[PDB]
């Protein structure tokens, strides 16, 4: 029978075991989703390279062989579905809008903002003490707040706000809630739209107001739909890595003693880092056009096709010893996030968002130490990138 996709990784540094299997044997192996339908899973680094680079697969949603996990998740296409969830010249709509916004440049400039807020998230977190929550208190706290100096919500009159809705909107409560909270960051929203419409500063609101809004490239309803968009995009997996990461760092204190001992290779930390956790994994799925050949098999077409990039981030036919977390590695060319048209318009946030995470932490709670014990972590089981759901921790006071 063919195996059921999702696969429960043991280790939650690593890709699940049977993922080697796969690149050596099979390469192109097919597997039954949760919703008993069936698709193709790839694991290989190169195969996933041309997998996502080939311009014969698509994302939309709407192809009935769409790899959807979930039970109407397919049936998004009788709806609206979100533009990363679309190929053509729909697709590069919305991404090439807002490419400007995420430039390195752009990014290199929040340096001192991003400190800033990580350090006051740090002093608060500080100065209450007491065992917290790594993933509620930190990861999350950074992932959302760095959002806001990009979006451009005003800190301290909202981020607050900002930080409750975003965690009741997502989650498992309040059914008739939600309605409450969406209504609010939308609403929240607008004000900021309509307000920069007039005066506007250096945020990706003003950008998108002042360069598509205002010529009327957009809707008002379109560019509030976007920017929500990219919020779910940035701060599950965000704050996953953060939480993730620090884990690692705490389980092994060979590592941060490198980082310590050379705080130069910060950087390329945070890059092996997301090559060796490999959070996202299962999040870019794509169907066949027209049939495409990798390795010795082929998928037929208008098949859907699922590319692992926690195989493809661990295969050795590019990674000399990909196992070991090697902050020193030759060759990081990893896929963490993604490869092609979809790959992550936010990979440059990512990294300045979690070296200064990262290193900010390492240097301020040098006695940072798990409070829980270990073996009793939780790993979210119900999620689209891996990750931990809760993780405590305390330091000397
Ligand atoms: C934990 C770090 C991150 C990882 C590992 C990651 C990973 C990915 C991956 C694998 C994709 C492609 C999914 C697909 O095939 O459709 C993607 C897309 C995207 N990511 Fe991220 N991402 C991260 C952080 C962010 C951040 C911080 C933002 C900005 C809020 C962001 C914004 C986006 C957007 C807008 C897309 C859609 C691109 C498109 O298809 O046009 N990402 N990301």
């Amino acid at each position: 029978p063919p195996r059921d996709f999702p696969i429960q990784r043991g280790c939650p540094f690593a890709a699940p075991a049977e993922y080697a299997a796969l690149r050596t044997d099979d390469p192109v192996a097919r597997v039954t989703l949760p919703t008993r339908r069936e698709a193709w899973v790839v694991t290989r680094y190169d195969d996933v390279r041309e997998l996502l680079s080939d311009p014969r697969v698509s994302a939309d949603i709407r192809r009935p062989g769409f790899p959807a996990l979930g039970e109407g998740e397919q049936e998004a296409g009788a709806r609206f579905r979100p533009f990363i969830r679309t190929d053509a010249p729909e697709h590069t709509r919305y991404r090439r809008m807002l490419l400007p916004a995420f430039t390195v440049r752009r990014v290199r400039a929040m340096r001192p903002a991003v400190q800033a807020r990580v350090d006051e998230i740090l002093d608060g977190m500080l100065a209450a003490g007491g065992p917290v929550d790594l993933v509620s208190a930190y990861a999350n706290a950074v992932s959302t707040s760095v959002i806001c100096e990009l979006l451009g919500i005003p800190r301290h009159d909202l981020e607050f706000f900002r930080d409750v809705t975003r965690i009741s909107g997502s989650r498992n409560s309040t059914a008739e809630q939600v309605s409450e909270a969406l209504g609010g960051l939308f609403g929240l929203l607008g004000g900021l739209v309509a307000e920069r419409r007039e005066e506007p500063r250096d945020d990706l609101i003003s950008k998108l107001v002042t360069d598509h809004l205002v010529p009327g490239n957009v809707t008002t309803e379109q560019l509030l739909s976007t920017l929500g968009i990219t919020i779910n995009a940035g701060r599950e997996t965000t704050t996953s890595m953060i939480a993730l990461s620090t884990l690692l760092l705490l389980d092994r204190p060979e590592l941060p003693a490198e980082l310590r001992k050379d705080p130069d290779l910060m950087p390329a930390a945070v890059d092996e880092l997301l090559r060796v956790l490999s959070v996202a994994d299962s999040i870019p799925l794509r169907v066949a056009a027209e049939d495409i050949e990798l390795s010795g098999r082929t998928v037929p077409a208008d098949d859907g096709v699922i590319a692992l990039l926690a195989g493809a981030n661990h295969d050795p036919e590019q990674f000399d010893d990909p196992e070991r977390v090697d902050f020193h590695r030759t060759d990081n060319h990893h896929v963490a996030f993604g490869y092609g048209v979809h790959q992550c318009v936010g990979q440059h946030l990512a990294r300045l968002e979690l070296e200064v995470a990262l290193e900010t932490l390492l240097r301020r709670v040098p006695t940072l130490r798990l409070a829980g014990e270990r073996d009793q972590v939780v790993v979210k089981h119900d999620s689209a990138t891996f990750g931990l759901e809760e993780l405590m921790v305390t330091w000397h006071h």
